[PDB]
Order: structure tokens, then C-alpha cells, then sequence
């Protein structure tokens, strides 16, 4: 089974497009799903090898039951709202995700235009974010973002469904959340205080040693081990976005994993906390305004519709 391009090389541009399927739009969506790989080749090929254009298509739980009959991916459910004592992870509507990445925005935009042209009158846009790589892989908080992502075989094993759900092997689960940052509040902190929020040095990106890394730092709370002692990993490709006029400075979070259980465990630790941590300190400067969960099927599943 051939996975979608979940494990993309590093790209500096992205479009995240989240849509709902209007009543009666199911047939139009099915036809487009069977063509998206063709469209990705048509738009991207003339910019190879440096274009690196890819589209990962995800289908939400409710949408799956409208589009398909028979067996479902084992972990496919609607995003689970988290009502923490301070912070809330909201669930927002989303039937289809198109995670479009490239070395240039122009390739992303052209593929988004071709996809949305085919879906006109069948879908309603819910979210559209144009993301950009910010200096040396930094996010809007000024920290390097992606450092401890798994690579190679480790990444394949973390993100791709295998024999635990054999009918859907080569798929993945994507969790998206659009975050807005309170940059005025963040910039009121010293660099040393910001490093205690994230759990790494700001300029050099060296992890704080275990003796000084706070229990409520981002890195501490999103570090999770399984019962068998192994690290539970996700693959992230967070993208900055914003609008200076509106004072909107955001991180578009996207995390891929073999099972939503790994991503949801991290979210629970962030929003509801643990024994030693009320919540992830990153949320004191970051508000989630969307939250959706998608299954990204194997490429051959989409081709065969
Ligand atoms: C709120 C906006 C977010 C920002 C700005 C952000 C930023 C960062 C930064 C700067 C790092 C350290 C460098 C790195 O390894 O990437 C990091 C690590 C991480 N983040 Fe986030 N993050 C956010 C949300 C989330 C969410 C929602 C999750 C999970 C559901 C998550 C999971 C992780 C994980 C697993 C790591 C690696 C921890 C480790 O193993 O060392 N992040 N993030
Ligand atoms: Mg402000």
C-alpha cells in the first residue's frame, strides 16, 4: 500500500484548506478524491525537482460515513473537545483537509485553485491558511519549530497505520489546530522565561537539561513514553501565518500519527495537565480557534474510488 506524502521533505510554504461537504456534494467529492494525485502531478511536475509540491487529503469521521460504506479506520472519530480549567481545545467543523506544501506558495495556490474549482457548489470553505517558513525554521514565538520530529524509519513507524488496522494500512491521522498568539504578552517575558515555557534555548535550540526543564514546559508535556518504555512520537509541520494589520500572529499546528491516541494523549497533557503541571505554559500565549481530526488514507485507496 502506497501512503500519501505525509513524510514530505522540508517545505517553506503551505496552504491548509478545510471544507465541509454540502448536502448532495458527496458524488462530486468522490470524483475529485480519485483525481487529486493526477492534479498534484499536473501542477507540480513542471517545477520538479525543487518544487516539492504535495497534497495530503484527509477525511473527517462524519464525512467518511457520508462518502463510504463498509469498514472504517479503527481510530476515526470527531476531534475530542478538551475543557481544561483555564484552556479549551475547541472542535470546529471540517469534512475534508487539503494539506498542500511546496517550496513556493505559487504551486500551493495553483493546486488549491484546481481542487476548489472541481468542488465548487459541493463544499463550503471553513478555513484557509497560507503558511510561511519564518527565518531559520522558527515559529511566531521565535523558537525553532520541528527539531525533535522523527526522521526516516522512526517517522514511518510513528505515522503510518500498519498491521493493527490492516484494511487501512498506509493511512495516517492528522490533527489540525489553528493557534493565535498573544505576542504582546509573550514579548513581555525575558528570553530566559520564554525558554522555561518551551523547554529549549531560544537562540541555539539546545534542550534544557532535565534538572532545569520545567514540568509545565511544552517539551516536558509533549514528551510521552508508552507502557513498554518507547517514545510515542508524532510528525509535525507547524506553519506560521498572520496579518500585521489585524495583529494576527499564528501557528497552524498539524500533527500526524499512526493512531489519534498519541496526539490526543499529548493534547490532554497540554490542556488538562498532569500531577506536576496545571497545563502547558505555551497555552498562556496561544489560543486554539480551530480543532479537527482527519484520516489521510493510503494513496491507492483514493485512486480506486
Ligand atoms: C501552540 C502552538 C505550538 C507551538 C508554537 C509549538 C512549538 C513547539 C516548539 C518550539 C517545539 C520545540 C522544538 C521541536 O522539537 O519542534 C515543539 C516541540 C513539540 N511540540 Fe509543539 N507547539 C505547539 C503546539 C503543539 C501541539 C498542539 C502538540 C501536540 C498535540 C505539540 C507537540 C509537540 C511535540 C511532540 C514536540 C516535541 C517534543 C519533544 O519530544 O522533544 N505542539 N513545539
Ligand atoms: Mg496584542
Amino acid at each position: 500500500p502506497e501512503p500519501q506524502m505525509v513524510l514530505s521533505p522540508l517545505t517553506s510554504a503551505a496552504i491548509f484548506l478545510v471544507v465541509t461537504i454540502d448536502s448532495g456534494g458527496e458524488d462530486t467529492v468522490r470524483d475529485l478524491l480519485s483525481d487529486v494525485a493526477s492534479l498534484e502531478r499536473a501542477v507540480g511536475f513542471r517545477a520538479q525537482p525543487d518544487g516539492r509540491l504535495s497534497c495530503v487529503t484527509g477525511i473527517g469521521s462524519e464525512a467518511w460515513d457520508r462518502l463510504f460504506s463498509g469498514a472504517r479506520p479503527a481510530g476515526l472519530h470527531p476531534f475530542r473537545e478538551l475543557d481544561g480549567p483555564v484552556h479549551r481545545a475547541v472542535a470546529t467543523p471540517g469534512d475534508l483537509l487539503f494539506h498542500i506544501r511546496a517550496s513556493r506558495l505559487d504551486l500551493c495556490f495553483a493546486l488549491a485553485t484546481e481542487i476548489m474549482g472541481r468542488l465548487r457548489g459541493a463544499v463550503t470553505p471553513q478555513d484557509e491558511v497560507h503558511g510561511f517558513k519564518y527565518f531559520d525554521e522558527r515559529d511566531m514565538l521565535g523558537f525553532v519549530d520541528g527539531t525533535e520530529n522523527p526522521t526516516g524509519a522512526a517517522a514511518r513507524r510513528a505515522v503510518l497505520v500498519g498491521a493493527e488496522d490492516p484494511a487501512f494500512a498506509g493511512g495516517s491521522y492528522a490533527v489540525v489546530q489553528k493557534y493565535l498568539h498573544d505576542i504582546d504578552a509573550w514579548e513581555g517575558l525575558s528570553v530566559e522565561a520564554q525558554e522555561r515555557v518551551i523547554g529549549r534555548r531560544k537562540m541555539t535550540d539546545v534542550e534544557l537539561s532535565d534538572d532545569v526543564k520545567p514540568a509545565d514546559s511544552h517539551v516536558a508535556l509533549t514528551s510521552v513514553t508508552g507502557p513498554d518504555g518507547s517514545d510515542l512520537e508524532i510528525l509535525r509541520d507547524n506553519m506560521p501565518f498572520g496579518s500585521v494589520g489585524r495583529e494576527e500572529f499564528g501557528t497552524y499546528f498539524i500533527g500526524y500519527a499512526r493512531t489519534p491516541e498519541v496526539t490526543e494523549t499529548m493534547l490532554e497533557r497540554m490542556f488538562l495537565g498532569t500531577a506536576s503541571a496545571p497545563h502547558d505554559r505555551i497555552l498562556d500565549f496561544s489560543t486554539a480557534v480551530t480543532g479537527s481530526l482527519f484520516f489521510t488514507p493510503a494513496a491507492d485507496f483514493l485512486e480506486d474510488l
